[PDB]
């Protein structure tokens, strides 16, 4: 129940883990990330990898009584086959079932995943439990904060 | 002309400072990142902004004494009426300038601009004189250097 | 057994951590720190606990095959009573075991420590395996790598 | 008017300048820390400069009536000859004076130094304006902040 704050460094070491696991970069025709959790992680295995095309699928959700479904926005084409796709997470797999079976040929990867989420993709880097809220590096600025005492 | 470092926190301060500017987000359709520079900045706006519609433009440039050859590797449609286009920075501005041929609607923008760029994009947030080399986060790591006194 | 890399920000999580221990800040008539890696620590424990009272004690020590020769180069007076004697990482726990003979009354504190050090102090944050070395961010910089795949 | 934050990472870059100015390490007989501002930065330069004997000095305000007078709570011996005295900022340098009698022969240097203090020290790194306040990382944590939309 304490949340997770991962910083852009440590985002990065863990990125870096995964690019190594990844390599050869020639057996990969590109990068799809997952908007927009997987904009930054693709950003670094692009770097890592030597990979310059990268694209993007992007999905969003929407209401309808008491049910929920997903929208897809704009998406890369053709089955994945080739690709990596990458989000930075996955938690219960909603969206990543949904991306699964967009691109059922790509090598889906995310940087951390807890349990429920963990039988969707191929490989990621940290486990985290069900209920630790992950709070990403985007999401974050430096702050003044209070002293503990005083 | 000692080279001019950029953290990812120093990163994000910038490309919030960008963010404001671009507000209202409900001006936009959607955010073109320039790959791979773009992509990081890209994410930073996205999440900012609120924008989930976010795609690419992937270009190879290789210059040949005084001419550039471009080859485009996968480009996002249209010509850019109500997207925002991001790259990290300009230097000559000759890669904001074929992007902006490509989408001549679009509002380009970047992190840092070198003079010579800085007429030919759109908006920028911090001033780099033209022969200081920026290094970006995603090139860098956290590593052991040693003492300056042994 | 890869190094545990330490960036600014995440040894500032962990001191914090501590300093929540230590709260109330009234307990303590003063902090003395463990040069030089319990200067980083100290000014952090300082900040949050409202403690100006900083004090240093300063040795050299030198392993010569199966023993260590101790040279105090500076030592803050006293037995330690209603002091924090902080230093960055215990590791056989032999410097801490020192220092406590010097300030016996003095509550120890460290940030990491390796299992042979965890019973000789009074305590600390993080556990580190024996053989995983420390890499601290005073030892380290922001600094240009180049990709995994050329 | 707009703060101005100091990240660790940068921190220490101006830090490592001021280190590098103070080279050869060999003039000097030791550090003395302005607690508790100068902490890190003597961290840093203790480092740096392969210096072990890093000592304080601690200095705090009391009102009386309408006036405002410095108390120091522990002092370095000796009118500093040989050593560095080093705080993190100059602003307008009322402790600065004091620290400049009690330790007349050091050489008294800070990372940031806004004009009105800067005539106290023989060297700094960072010039800051007088109405620019200067938020150090000690004071900040990587904290959730909204996003600029929504
Ligand atoms: N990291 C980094 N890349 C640069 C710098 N200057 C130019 N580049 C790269 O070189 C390309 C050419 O920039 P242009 O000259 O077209 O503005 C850009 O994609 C840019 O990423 C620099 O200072 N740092
Ligand atoms: N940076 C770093 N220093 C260490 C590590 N292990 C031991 N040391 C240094 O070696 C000294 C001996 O530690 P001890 O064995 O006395 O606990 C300590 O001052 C500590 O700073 C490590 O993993 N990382």
């Amino acid at each position: 129940n304490e949340k997770y704050v991962v910083t852009w460094d440590m985002l990065q070491i863990h990125a870096r883990k995964l690019a190594q696991r990844l390599l050869p970069a020639e057996q990969w025709k590109g990068i799809i990330a997952v908007s927009r959790g997987g904009l930054v992680p693709a950003g670094i295995l692009a770097r890592e990898l030597g990979i310059r095309y990268v694209d993007t699928v992007c999905i969003s959700s929407y209401d309808h009584d008491n049910q929920r479904d997903l929208k897809v926005l704009k998406r890369a084409e053709g089955d994945g086959e080739g690709f990596i796709v990458i989000d930075d997470l996955v938690d219960t797999g909603g969206t990543a079932t949904a991306i699964r079976e967009m691109y059922p040929k790509a090598h889906f990867v995310t940087i951390f995943a807890k349990p429920a989420g963990r039988p969707l993709v191929d490989d990621y880097v940290v486990d985290i439990p069900q209920n630790t809220w992950i709070e990403q590096p985007w999401d974050m600025a430096v702050t003044f904060v209070a002293p503990l005492s005083g």
